[PDB]
């Protein structure tokens, strides 16, 4: 029944990422995935490696052939798009509200020799410039819950997908109804609420996988990485970034209530 509970504007979100990007890159050792890792065992792989696994799982579910056009909704620094573009002859349109991320993503594309397959733009997902029925597939890897009006973005994605087009969504969720923003600033949402918003917009749900048991290593491991780079965060990156950093390192107060969802949905055929 209930959908995504519904905040910062898209410009404000872009600004926050403009500010925090250099810190994330520093922690990661370069432009990085900005999503949780997925582990096969008891947390052995680095979070970067585990994040690449998540990317690969999403690509498996969404890139069904060569020669398709894919919209990466909230593309971060473009690292996941470029990972997939290395080995898939497809066209990815990556959109983000952060001009810092656009610039980094486009440079990375150039450096890697992948700009024939991937391009990046500063575009608000709540208002897409694209015609109806433009894309074979889409990703929203931890982007929908950052939006002021996620339902609006979901309807736009449905609009610009072709009939039968596939959407893959990942998100940090409240694992279960037992026991509103997380201390990191992320909107609190159940996977069940995300599903209901997708359905309500007109998507067919193909699959939901609750993978909370595979991703639980992320917050502790990323916090430890962050803590190494924590000196002078407030003076070097600004107080907003310092507040966010403090929240991540405070993960023991809340992360046990978090889980993770991989959703596959499609625009009805026609
Ligand atoms: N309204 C909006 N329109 C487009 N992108 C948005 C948006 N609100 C937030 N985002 C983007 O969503 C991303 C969240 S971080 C996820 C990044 C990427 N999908 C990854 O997996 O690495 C950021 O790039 C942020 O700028």
């Amino acid at each position: 029944r209930s959908g995504i509970p519904v905040a910062p504007t898209s410009q404000q979100v872009g600004q926050m990422y403009d500010l925090v990007t250099p810190l994330l890159n520093s922690v990661a050792g370069g432009p990085c995935a900005i999503h949780h890792g997925y582990w096969e065992n008891d947390g052995r792989a680095s979070w970067q490696q585990a994040a690449d696994r998540l990317t690969d799982l999403v690509a498996e579910r969404t890139v069904l052939d060569g020669g398709v056009r894919l919209l990466d909704v909230g593309c971060g620094t473009g690292q996941p798009a470029l990972r997939v573009a290395r080995d898939n002859a497809i066209q990815i349109t990556g959109i983000t509200v952060s001009q810092v991320q656009v610039a980094i993503a486009a440079d990375c594309a150039r450096e890697r020799g992948l700009s024939h397959r991937v391009d990046f733009s500063c575009v608000d997902a709540m208002s897409l410039p694209y015609p109806d029925n433009a894309f074979d597939a889409a990703w929203a890897m931890q982007s929908l819950l950052e939006m002021s009006e996620p339902d609006r973005a979901i309807r736009e994605i449905l609009r610009v997908l072709k009939p039968g087009g596939i959407l893959g969504v990942t998100e940090v969720v409240k694992r279960e109804a037992g026991g509103d923003r997380w201390p990191t600033g992320l909107r609190i949402c159940l996977a069940e609420q995300l599903l209901e918003s997708l359905r309500a917009a007109g998507f067919e749900i193909l699959d939901w996988e609750d993978v909370s048991s595979r991703t639980r290593y992320f917050m502790p491991q990323f916090a430890e990485e962050l803590a190494a780079h924590q000196h002078g965060i407030a003076d070097r990156y600004g107080p907003a970034v310092a507040g966010w950093a403090a929240a991540v390192c405070d993960y023991e107060k809340y992360a046990h209530d978090m889980g993770y969802a991989i959703l596959t949905a499609r625009k009805p055929v026609g």
